[PDB]
């Protein structure tokens, strides 16, 4: 019957890994490994919080592009993502990315093999 909403999606364990093997099928599962990443650290001890921080930039934020700007403004980049700055930062794309995998990609998950998996089938 009812459709299970997008944030219920993710705050449970089973449902999200189900919904990241379907972002695998579309090559785009590092969106929402980003986001479970920047969760993570919303709820995460603050002396693991800078290790997080510059964990998250290394596995989502250095693909290296032909033009270079995580390389040549390493230090730059580094520098305005420092503190309270960068955490609000990685928060706001989170945001962004959460709106884009509810409206772009949820819905067609509800309607792939993956979904049925999610439904307690009554006795």
């Amino acid at each position: 019957q009812k459709i299970l909403q997008f944030e219920d999606i993710l705050a449970n364990t089973f449902y999200r890994e189900h919904f990241g093997m379907y972002m695998e099928r579309m090559d785009k599962r590092a969106l929402i490994s980003f986001w479970e990443s920047v969760e993570h650290l919303k709820n995460a001890n603050k002396n693991e919080i800078p290790q997080l921080v510059g964990e998250i930039y290394q596995n989502f934020f250095v693909e290296s592009k032909e033009i270079s700007v995580e390389k040549s403004l390493y230090k730059e980049i580094q520098q305005c993502l420092v503190g309270n700055k960068g955490i609000e930062v990685f928060y706001k794309i989170q945001e962004d990315v959460y709106e884009t995998l509810k409206d772009r990609y949820y819905p067609s998950f509800i309607v792939s093999d993956l979904y049925e998996k999610l439904l307690i089938k009554e006795e």
